[PDB]
């Protein structure tokens, strides 16, 4: 692994995506880039990738694709394929779809064949981009020769933004809502969180956007991805689950958006992050040693109310069997769990995707980093869009929670750089 120190008054973030866009380009690759706790890993071409539908479970690697049926839980199966890269390489990315999550409570059968439910892959090469330094793992010489190119060229100018219309609802957002409130009121589930997609009617440019996008936000993590057919952004505003080598398991739900005083202070703000944290705390319980399930910096403030989560992995458990346990997110998904996910399969656009599902770093030392995907942009054949949900509550208001939608769209909406 070769080290180069990084430039003066270079954005990592805006490096991170330029080596992206322009190494990439030049070899023609998929690739994913991974923010977490100021590194920005690159993953660069596809070595091996795993793909697990609800009917099938592929592996291929150079051309050759492996196929598998498969049975039981799918973390168990995604869990078991994703090992085995991690043999040959230190690092696996990809995403997990919110459709993952459904198989824990009880509906698997509700899915459609070949219905994605997850895509993982160990690359060819990696590319670390830090404030200090930049550092190369088994780059190859057209790699090492397109960074150089690139730190010579420097980063491009991005250009203006083009603006998006979000005030259609073809989907019946409104209608949706009221027929989820009506729900609430007969006492099907407490809480949901239906959503609606953006169709942006031109084409963008990814890792254009995404530096535009970083700029104004700040978020849990971020990523960049080119992978399968798929392009994907997104500025994760949520941890779903983070496993270290040494076992611990973390998990860091959110809720509710000087005063301030009014947020720690709102009782239907803390009501929800108490019932949450209650939940994350029953599943983080089920996969851990006895007595390591913990709380830590309960409601704490971070424009948001927070808490920590903290476990210690259990030897009977792992990885794979703690982001299924903690999947999907409460903040994507609803209250109970399993009415609320039955729910979204009824009065939302689905399969919802790579929409609050999760966007994933594994490593060969049992590591796993997986960032909740919301706030994210998507292109899939000819098709860009944008997709935006909201709690749905009793009180909850149908042409209130469009208003909000709108609020949580506006995180990409005015930073669309099109495709030049
Ligand atoms: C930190 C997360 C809290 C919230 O974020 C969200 C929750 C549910 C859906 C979305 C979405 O973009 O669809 C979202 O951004 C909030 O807006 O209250």
């Amino acid at each position: 692994s070769s080290s180069i120190p990084m430039p003066a008054g270079v954005n990592p973030a805006d490096l991170a995506a330029e080596l992206a866009a322009v190494v990439t380009e030049s070899v023609d690759e998929d690739y994913l880039l991974y923010e977490c706790d100021g590194q920005w890993v690159l993953a660069a071409g596809v070595q091996a990738m795993v793909e697990l539908d609800s009917d099938e479970l592929r592996v291929i690697r150079d051309g050759v694709t492996r196929r598998q049926q498969w049975s039981g839980r799918p973390g168990a199966a995604l869990g078991e394929a994703v090992d085995r890269l991690l043999l040959e390489t230190d690092q696996a990315f990809g995403w997990v779809a919110f459709e993952f999550g459904v198989h824990r409570y009880g509906l698997q059968q509700r899915l459609a064949p070949h219905t994605p439910l997850a895509r993982v892959f160990s690359p060819r090469t990696r590319i670390m981009v830090s404030e200090k330094e930049i550092r190369l793992f088994d780059a190859g010489i057209r790699h090492r020769e397109a960074i150089d190119r690139l730190l010579a060229t420097g980063v491009r100018e991005v250009p203006q933004s083009r603006s998006v219309d979000v005030s259609d609802d073809p989907s019946g957002f409104r209608r949706r809502v009221a027929v989820a409130v009506d729900e609430i009121a007969a006492g099907r589930y407490h809480k949901v969180i239906l959503s609606r997609c953006v169709e942006v009617p031109f084409a963008i440019d990814f890792p254009l956007t995404y530096r535009l996008g970083r700029r104004h936000n700040t978020p849990v993590r971020s990523f960049l991805l080119q992978l399968g057919g798929i392009r994907a952004l997104g500025y994760s505003p949520e941890l779903v689950t983070a496993v270290r080598a040494d076992g611990v398991v973390i998990t860091e739900p959110l809720a509710g958006t000087l005063a301030r005083d009014d947020l720690e202070s709102n009782s239907k703000e803390i009501v929800e992050h108490a019932i949450s944290v209650r939940s994350s705390l029953e599943e983080i319980t089920d996969i851990a040693e006895p007595g390591s399930a913990a709380v830590i910096d309960f409601m704490t403030v971070r424009q948001h109310l927070g808490s920590t989560i903290r476990a210690r992995l259990d030897p009977s458990s792992d990885r794979m069997a703690a982001l299924e346990a903690l999947f999907p997110a409460v903040t994507a998904s609803g209250i109970p769990k399993a009415a609320g996910v039955e729910a979204i399969f009824r009065l939302d656009e689905c399969p919802r995707g790579l929409y609050s599902g999760a966007v994933v770093m594994l490593s060969a030392d049992g590591g796993l980093d997986a960032a909740l995907t919301l706030r994210a942009a998507y292109q899939v054949g000819g098709r860009t869009w944008l997709r935006a949900g909201a709690g749905i509550i009793e009180e909850s208001e149908p042409e209130r929670e469009f208003e909000e939608t709108c609020e949580k769209l506006s995180t990409l909406t005015p930073y669309l750089v099109a495709r030049q």
